[PDB]
């Protein structure tokens, strides 16, 4: 679907971003955008892919004029310029809302003004039920997104959402963590061994993503199914990956839909999709054993690495 | 505490703003100030107080210019202007963002420049695990209202909050709703039957800003504590004092089954001062609070007078 | 002309808006869209109405964003939001200038923008010889409403307006005063008896906006001929079908403020304006009073006030 | 009043401004401001006075920041700058309403942040009884001035206006027409001979601006009191002055409305409107010889 | 290719817009709008010329809503709205900002919302090497304009600039003053007479806009190839034209902020360069200034003062 | 004179802002507000330094509200939040006129608006001559600075600003670049053996902008003078002490080097030629004792 078309990403330099572009850099896109603000992490990704196909746009999703430029000749957005950390959203709330909700009204003004034929919005497991500044801050993003989703009927353009929560390995959760004191031989710091994680890697978020932008209609929000696991048995399923079972360990869940979102939702196979108008959670998903959750960790290339004996991030 | 001050009132033309002035219009109170952007309602309102100590603003809180011309020389600000009403948000979250969230933070930087001493911001239960984006406005609200009440260290300004949920016999509320079913005869309609409400009246929320209005600090959120009462039990003492011994339709969207006023993570730092708690800045529900039974429940409805006049 | 059309009403929620609704919401137009401020009044007139072809837009004429979005893939826009109130807009001469004016402009150029079929703006006779800042701001409001439209040859969009005066039996009118001062026995109160005053109905107004549509082009403005009548033959007239005929009146005098006459055109515009049988039409450059205009006796006065549903029911 | 003290003059660069720095700059006053868009008059007027209290702002009245800027230590400011032409304010009267409106709300601001402490603003008669865009932006102006005039118990600013018509021998007005008709051997071109102008110099227009800046309370009005003439009268003063006798050849202007006058304080040689007919037809008529000794205050006409 | 064609000239009370309308005004052109701040400008100029072809505009650069409004219909726009004084600039250097870039970006963005064809803007060569802020405000407009001028690859507009320096006998300039103190019998006021320009007329100009008008591509900025002259050979051809060959000449010294000589490309801009005949063309992405380019001799001088209606007139 | 102070750096979060912090946090300093746009560098600077007196604004310089409500309480201002990168700048040019123009006026009226004390403004050696984007930018923020300065008599708030070049050791420069070359086992890529640039550390620059923090009058510029050193010499020094045996920029314009006052190491440029190749010039024994002040190259 990529074929001679330009795709831009908001919020590129981020870790999604970087899941795209090494997915689709090297396929028949013609182009991908990356628009951000900081001039050093897009001068890093330049030398790092050192590709023609790759564009940087320097800009805020708080300034519409910006966005309305990096947006002209676009035929898809993949809009995933957030503010996501829970300290610094609870102390500048008006600046988790300029971003996250402002900002997002800009991207899809834009998109609208330049004929961009679809805009994929990502959000978080944390807009459901939300408790703090970030979570409410991406709850009332979905709702902006949707409300933008009216009216577009003459027009060419189809916005939708996906939402998921964290994912493996990423930057200060607890797979690295875990990993990183058994290579230290230090015991695993476990807070409740019964708590209950989604499990699910950046390339699955990626097809997520993916199946928005092939099915979505407007004002659509899909959902991918998970597996969970408790901590006790990631923490046991990561031991046996290491080979070191006979080591010490020191001694509640997310939801991805609402039993309101449930009762609307169509089940698409390996995904919900909930249309604009029981919870789904990780305790009452399919709860993953050590040997399945020890496949899922083998998807990870780094802990491929490590049964090897190969070290990488 | 109001001799010879200026008090300015937000949404001053709302349910709130009328009975805050029944109370203190006729006191020593130099002067209130009614900003709200209706023309109409304005004049109604100046026609029915007719009193010299009433002074109207017209202007729109999203309208930074506006809200800080007529905070000059204001000592005081009950801030009440809002949308609140859940449907009108959820088609239009960004008018619920511009006026909820753009709009307090607008009301909050000019009394800050004007030298105003004190603000109390009023918000709802709703706003506790929010679900429907008119909650969702007004915990975004608190926050901002929270944020903006550090570095005032060195200013003369004080910024607080007052939360409270649905109040009986308000203008469209299930109480005067269920009497007038009755006088056309028709069954009462019931959402959730099992659905608790806090219960609580328009003179208990004055007393509540009042209250936050003596006591509070920079960042502090007050809640009064209420009983509770589901609607069954609700409809049972009504139908009881009026003597006419019920279809239930479904519970709404957006609508919860109980209201919350303290989350878990705040009823850990709250502070409980007697009839109200104090959630200092940086589970409380109707479901776990006192329940009322019918006896209880009617005790409470003959306390107001709309009640009284039925009865009589 | 509106089957299957998108109508936007700016300012929906008042007595223009819901006269349209009456005479609209149940025909073959496809959809009609309520912009305005107020959350309850819409709520109101959602379950006053119950019709799936009502859509509710909250939102402010001053919110260049907001009237864009609720003006997509909108046909036609009649534009009624307005402040009208005198007293109010002396005090806050700039509310009445962001409103009528700036809001105005804001409401064109989004009309423009969404590619919307017609625009017509609802003026009032306070616009000619203003004198106050109500008056003043809607005659400022007609001028960037006629300037707007001189820009218009390559796009598909026209923009004109219609100026009337105060329907009968509004809001805080002479008529429902006179009618409750008679049910609770007090003598009626005038202030000045041989004050004239166009007489219209509300019905009469909606005419009036769907000429314009039908017939108007960018810049014009249409002004609907009407008889006239003092307060005295009005009393004396309404007095009559309440079958009251010597009921005491209280002469109390001339109000601040309140002229004895209003007019509809300027001479200046009476030179340019076009007769066109029950309405003058003043083109774009690119007297006619209630003093001057057909005078109204008992009986013709009488068979306006029997148009008036709130009058026929009394009888 | 002046001594020492800094005056800002929007719209400066005008016939008003230039009128002020030719009375004021030797005086005592610190400093004079000039605040307006045009570089190249500010700099002609910078090469003319050559003076070192004179200093100049590029800003344009809308731009509320600028303004903010221009008037950080000032003490006085008289607010000058507008768009004054018919015609261009009819086919433009978002422009005028920006400039006239929205500019002077700016100023005001600006001045009240500022701590400024007087305003005068100027108007014209164009604003009485308006009938077009310019006229109707102009009475706004007005209404706007009033109203900021209210609530200033606190602070330490005064603002109030003065209202003034055309004055005589100005640019494109009626007397350099006809002298400039006269000078091509061409006829008088009279549209209507009985239609009458109030007749006053600029010179009197500074001192109505000082006259209200001196004894001004918040949202004064101030009008000074004008004879008036037909332009037949005006045609025949000016032949006879010249020395071209028998030489081939609304309808008036309103200071004050009805209204006005039921509230206005008679002060000698000025109206005094106080915040809550005078014509050109009703005032003192100057005959031919009461007009040649008006024309003779033109340097102009003297030559 | 202006036949029955809308253009808008920014600016269009200047010198330029003057030189523009005079050409163009009575073809078959089918309007000229003219977009400025100053009513009073705008009204002598509708007399001045007294056609109906003119239109004028209110409006500032700097108002995005009144340019988008002033564009809608207009074919092709002249962009020369500016401030362009020295020590104006040096004063207010965010007038200069705000004018000069982000009134250009207005510009720009109401031209491609229009769907107008064409857009040229009008640079100088203090854009070259600036040292000032009307100099380095300049040079920000030209890159911002460059920057624009991509994307538009779907869009029917282009965008492009053209750069030139002072024209001859233009106001307050140095001919003008040297026929004034002539006539006056005074001495020729000289600071430095090694002091090179560029020698180019106000229909040169004209064809330079016109050129670029006609063969740009997007980001593409031309720029005029002109001869130079001292100011020495300057005095000398206009005194023998005037016949006053015998005329005092003082000399003052060099001026401050005056420099020796203009450049209109730089070393970096030469290497890129497109030569095309008359014009050098600088695709968006040795030094070229007075001092290096053609000089003329006294009698190469006469040739072009003699192109100035001003000067044919004295030599009759 | 920072006793009880509070000190606010927009674009704290930088090179130089870590580097003000490695100076001032455990001094006797009242806090040290950082005010950037990236909640992840201002997390790891708060993991890092653990620090009571480190606060933290998330914050854009073109959002004068934001800037408005972070400098409320402070006494002095480095201003060092900026778009500094060369190509990044030529294909957004408005991006750098909006951070490092209207950006800088917003600190201003900020802190002015807040009574702030002191603010030193941050420039670059492209300021000088710019011939780019990101050049042209810069010396429009210092003529954006500079006529701020004027009209602040009243007030009790000073402005002025630093000038330098690349430093020693920076991210991208020369010399981690030949130093890493040899780690991967090439020989050194080199443009212009010939080239001359200042030669100086990040706390000489450090040194710089605490010195205009303490002489600055209103519309000031600073410049530290600096010794200059051939890539030659710098590549030959180096190889040296590892053991495996345009051309030029300027600091001071003509026209400022006219008016500058020579005051001993610094040159100050009042409110109305100096370059690398008529510096003084280090030989290789000169050059070595310069490397060696760097930790980085002290540890090899
Ligand atoms: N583990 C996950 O990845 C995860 C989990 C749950 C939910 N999500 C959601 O999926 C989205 C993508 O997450 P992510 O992991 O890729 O986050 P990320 O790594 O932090 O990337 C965010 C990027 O957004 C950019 N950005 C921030 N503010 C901006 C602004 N005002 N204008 C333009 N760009 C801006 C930032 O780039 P610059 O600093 O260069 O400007 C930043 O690199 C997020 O919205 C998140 O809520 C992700
Ligand atoms: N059950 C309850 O009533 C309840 C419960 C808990 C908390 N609260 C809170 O108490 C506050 C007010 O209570 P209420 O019952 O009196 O509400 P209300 O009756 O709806 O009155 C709100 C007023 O705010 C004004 N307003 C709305 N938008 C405005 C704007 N953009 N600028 C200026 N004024 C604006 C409206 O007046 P105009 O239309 O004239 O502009 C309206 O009169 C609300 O914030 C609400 O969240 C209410
Ligand atoms: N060799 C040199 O690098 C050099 C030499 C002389 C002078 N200077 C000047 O000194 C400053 C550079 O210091 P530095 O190199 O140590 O820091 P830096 O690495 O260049 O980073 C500067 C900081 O500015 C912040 N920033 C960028 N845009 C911002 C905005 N719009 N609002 C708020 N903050 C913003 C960035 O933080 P966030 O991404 O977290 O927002 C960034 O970390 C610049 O002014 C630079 O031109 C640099």
């Amino acid at each position: 679907m990529f074929k001679d078309k330009v795709l831009l990403i908001t919020g590129g330099t981020g870790s999604f971003g970087n899941a795209v572009l090494k997915r689709f850099l090297e396929t028949d896109i013609k182009e991908i955008r990356i628009f951000s603000r900081d001039e050093k992490k897009q001068d890093d990704m330049r030398k790092k892919y050192h590709s023609a196909k790759l564009k940087f746009y320097i800009g805020d999703v708080r300034d519409y004029n910006s966005i309305l430029n990096a947006t002209r000749g676009v035929d898809y957005i993949y809009h995933a310029a957030a503010l996501k950390q829970v300290p610094s959203c609870e102390f500048h709330p008006m600046e988790a809302v300029k971003t996250n909700v402002l900002g997002t009204e800009n991207v899809l003004e834009a998109a609208i003004q330049n004929h961009v034929k679809r805009v994929v919005c990502l959000s978080t497991d944390k807009a459901v039920y939300p408790i703090n500044a970030m979570g409410i801050s991406k709850a009332m993003m979905e709702k902006v997104m949707v409300a933008k989703s009216r009216n577009l009927e003459g027009l060419d353009t189809v916005i939708c959402g996906t939402r998921y929560g964290n994912v493996m390995a990423s930057r200060g959760s607890v797979i690295p963590l875990f990993v990183d004191q058994i290579r230290q031989g230090k015991p695993l710091t476990i807070t409740d061994p019964n708590m209950t994680r989604f499990m699910m890697t950046l390339e699955d978020a990626v097809d997520l993503v993916l199946y928005a932008f092939e099915h979505g209609e407007n004002g659509d929000i899909f959902v991918q199914k998970a597996p969970a696991a408790t901590i006790a048995v990631l923490a046991e399923a990561l031991k046996q990956l290491l080979n070191v079972e006979d080591h010490p360990i020191s001694i509640a869940f997310e939801a991805l839909l609402s039993r309101e979102e449930m009762v609307h939702a169509f089940d698409q196979g390996d995904y919900f999709r909930v249309p604009a108008d029981e919870d789904y959670n990780s305790h009452n998903t399919t709860r993953l054993d050590v040997e399945g959750m020890k496949q899922l960790l083998l998807k990870l290339d780094f802990v491929r690495a490590l049964t090897r004996g190969e070290y990488i991030s």
